[PDB]
């Protein structure tokens, strides 16, 4: 029972519930943190420790075996809600930012736990098994947060305390098996024309250069918008009832949409690529239209179309990853893609830093919510048009 094992690990270490409503507990009656303290202070650090963390943990995954970092992610979410818990300060908030990081840096192991654990022949049944399980679990948190929001009245207390305990159950499950050997990069037992003229031939590639770019630029901003977004449905409600808020609701409807776009991506990534730059420009100008539909709405009680104008700006963003990763990694090997997808990781994270240091922190520009979705919007509709221009000249 070696499959069914893995599967309940992917839905029983996604649990969480409470992970939608940690910006309305810091903006609280509870933690007592203003609009301007928790984003232009607490809400940077999140950037900087992603950096931070990011550069050494992929290393320290192959070296080790994935075993220990995914205890390390089971103890780092343990110390988030128990600084969640218990703290009251700035500093708190900014070392559970940090953990959190480590917990977002750490979160691309499961994947290459399950490639060099399964077997081969054996291992795309496991892994469409388990990326089918891990969706399953983050649905299911979603749905029981909001539904132990609203259903049964319970503060936001406690629903850290039930996330605290599912914590703890999921680090206990996290013992599982180790290997003997990687076969990626240090674990090996012993090339690609050192895998140098390997990337070279590679990126000697018209379309590993124009899903990379996409993935660098857009990646970055969209995360900046993911991040944001919760501090923007505060401003527009500033509910003290925890139970009109529905956080939960939203994340739960993003990943279904996500996962039903994802599907239908699937179609279409063979053929619809000859006007692959048509797609992006496209699905760009959307993200630039909701993101001001976002940053254009202040009245209370129109707060429904915050909720659906970020479900389908992360849907939009869903369809081309499938996309992006099958262009991106369709001549190269296994040991190269690794490569290629973490240095668009660290490259994304590099702007992501630039932006939020230049706009978002104290010590920069110190911009509210609304005028950095401004910002976003307009900085979405320049990629449009570059995109735009692009398609427009390979006519």
């Amino acid at each position: 029972h070696l499959v069914c094992y893995l599967c309940f690990y992917g839905f029983m270490a996604q649990i969480r519930p409470g992970e939608s409503f940690i910006t309305p507990y810091l903006l609280g009656p509870d933690k007592n943190f203003t609009r301007e303290q928790v984003t232009n202070e607490i809400t940077p650090v999140l950037s900087y420790s992603y950096l931070a963390v990011l550069v050494p943990v992929f290393l320290l995954t192959d070296y080790l075996r994935y075993t220990p970092v995914l205890l390390l992610q089971g103890l780092s979410f343990v110390s988030v809600w128990l600084l969640l818990l218990l703290g009251h300060s700035v500093a708190h908030m900014q070392l559970m930012e940090l953990f959190y990081s480590v917990t977002m840096a750490a979160r691309i192991a499961y994947s290459s736990y399950i490639f060099s654990l399964v077997r081969p022949a054996r291992y795309q049944r496991v892994a469409g098994y388990s990326r089918a399980a891990v969706l399953l679990g983050v649905f299911t948190s979603s749905v029981l947060g909001q539904l132990l929001v609203t259903v049964g009245r319970v503060s936001f207390s406690t629903l850290n305390y039930i996330s605290l305990a599912f914590l703890t159950f999921s680090v206990v499950l996290a013992l599982f098996l180790k290997r003997p050997k990687r076969s990626l990069f240090f674990n090996r037992d012993d090339v690609l024309a050192r895998m140098l003229r390997e990337l070279g031939d590679s990126l000697r590639r018209p379309q590993l250069r124009l899903w990379s770019l996409w993935w660098v630029f857009n990646s970055a901003g969209y995360y900046l918008v993911v991040y944001y977004v919760h501090i923007l449905w505060n401003e527009v409600d500033p509910t003290t009832n925890s139970a009109r808020v529905y956080n939960g609701a939203a994340d739960a409807a993003s990943t279904l949409l996500g996962a039903i776009t994802s599907f239908a991506a699937g179609f279409v990534k063979i053929r619809w690529a000859r006007w692959s730059k048509l797609l992006i420009a496209g699905v760009t100008a959307t993200q630039a239209g909701l993101v001001f539909l976002l940053a254009h709405t202040r009245h209370p009680s129109s707060i429904w179309l915050c909720y659906a104008a970020f479900v389908l700006f992360r849907g939009s963003y869903q369809f081309l990853v499938p996309i992006a990763t099958f262009q991106i990694a369709s001549s190269l090997s296994k040991e190269l893609c690794a490569l290629v997808f973490g240095v668009n990781t660290f490259f994304a994270t590099i702007v992501k830093t630039i932006i939020t240091f230049i706009v978002s922190d104290v010590r920069g520009l110190g911009l509210p919510v609304r005028k950095q979705f401004q910002l976003y919007s307009v900085y979405f509709l320049i990629l449009s048009i570059i995109y735009f221009l692009g398609a427009m000249l390979d006519g």
